[PDB]
């Protein structure tokens, strides 16, 4: 089976979640980077956008 | 099986990514409800929160 953090956080008004800092240093993101946004399975996956 | 819609957003100060309001109707989220987190493959997967 695959392990995640299952960590939850609120929705705030505009629906939008924030990754915890320990991913945000894990993944490589920062401040005015791009993210690219994924959906399958009624679930969202967001990955480091590689520009095209 | 499925594609994904293949949308990218700019990251904010705080490292937060915001999910398209057409995903916000079909994934049932709402303002003060809750999301889970999950990490797999250097991927961040969020769905609905179901605490036990």
């Amino acid at each position: 089976f695959m392990k995640s953090t299952g960590i939850v956080r609120k929705v705030d008004e505009l629906g939008r979640v924030v990754i915890p800092i320990e991913l945000r240093r894990t993944l490589g993101i920062a401040e005015k980077d791009a993210l690219e946004i994924y959906v399958d399975d009624e679930k969202i996956i967001l990955k480091k956008y590689k520009p095209n």
